[PDB]
């Protein structure tokens, strides 16, 4: 009845809002990680030549919360992925049975292709800022190892 095609559209507005938080924090994880690419690359082109170690240590620091954002960003993705896919049982029964029609079919299905598209594109974002992390993660270890030896 209105009420639970009410309900499918307003989840479908949630899980909008939720990709869109999502988003914001991945988007900021990213611009995170391209200064810290080129922090790295002065560090390297400098030990190719005390505030050294400050900026070593700082870059370590700050590497390491953009690893634990990455993986925040991993574990809210699965959870907006597995609402995406509770939605897509729920509409799929009650199109089975033919209970939304007119427009709203048309634009109900619209808007789950919508929802899953980004998602997917959020996904390989979010494998691409893993990418990143992991490539600062082995430029850095090198550059403890010099210091260490030195």
């Amino acid at each position: 009845a209105r009420q639970e095609l009410s309900g499918i559209v307003q989840k479908q507005n949630n899980l909008l809002r939720q990709i869109e938080a999502q988003q914001h924090l991945l988007q900021l994880t990213v611009s995170k990680i391209k200064q810290l690419q080129a922090r790295i690359l002065a560090v390297e082109r400098y030990l190719k030549d005390d505030k050294l170690y400050r900026e070593v240590a700082l870059i370590r620091a700050q590497l390491q919360k953009i690893e634990s954002e990455t993986l925040q960003l991993l574990h809210q993705q699965a959870e907006i992925e597995r609402e995406l896919n509770n939605q897509e049982q729920e509409i799929g029964s009650l199109k089975q049975r033919g209970l939304i029609d007119g427009p709203l079919l048309s634009g109900i299905d619209q808007q789950q292709n919508n929802l899953k598209r980004a998602i997917e594109a959020q996904k390989h974002l979010l494998q691409l800022t893993v990418w990143g992390i992991k490539q600062l993660q082995a430029r850095i270890l090198t550059v403890e190892r010099y210091l260490k030896d030195q």
